[PDB]
């Protein structure tokens, strides 16, 4: 009857109310944070967690890798009205980048994430976690309805 620690798909609205539930805004960054089932990139990972620096929250990307859950390509900084077109050419390099190297990241990850659904993959998500310094005591658990019901993580307990 266990419930796996990662959460489906979410939305925004309840991402910002779980984190503010487990009292995020008042403690350290990273000692609360939530995993999700990534919502633009089928495979991957993402893990919410609030940035007391900035005051929003974050959100970073892991998929598997031959050596486990590892980071994704993180995406170039958006594009602001404001942009002058030295902003806006170096942003065309940067995405052009991030595509490259998050379209090879993707099709990796997502055969890894097909084939080993019973997974000693899960070790090697706390291992990434501890790099990054989250405080997996603070780690928010999904109720049944609202955990993901990805195969891989039948056994993510």
């Amino acid at each position: 009857s266990k419930i796996p620690i990662i959460f489906g798909l979410i939305n925004s609205y309840q991402i910002h109310n779980l984190l503010e539930q487990h009292n995020a805004k008042t403690k350290e960054s990273k000692a609360v944070f939530l995993i999700r089932d990534s919502s633009t990139y089928p495979g991957l990972l993402t893990i919410s967690y609030y940035c007391q620096e900035q005051d929003i929250v974050k959100h970073i990307r892991f998929g598997l890798t031959d050596k486990g859950w590892k980071t994704a390509p993180k995406p170039p900084h958006e594009p602001l009205k404001s942009d002058s077109p030295e902003i806006k050419e170096k942003y065309t390099l940067d995405k052009i980048k991030f595509e490259r190297k998050m379209k090879q990241f993707i099709n990796t990850a997502k055969k890894l994430f097909e084939q080993h659904i019973r997974a000693e993959s899960f070790k090697t998500l706390i291992m990434e976690l501890k790099i990054h310094e989250f405080n997996l005591e603070g780690l928010i658990k999904p109720t049944r309805s609202q955990a993901s019901q990805e195969k891989h993580f039948t056994d993510y307990v």
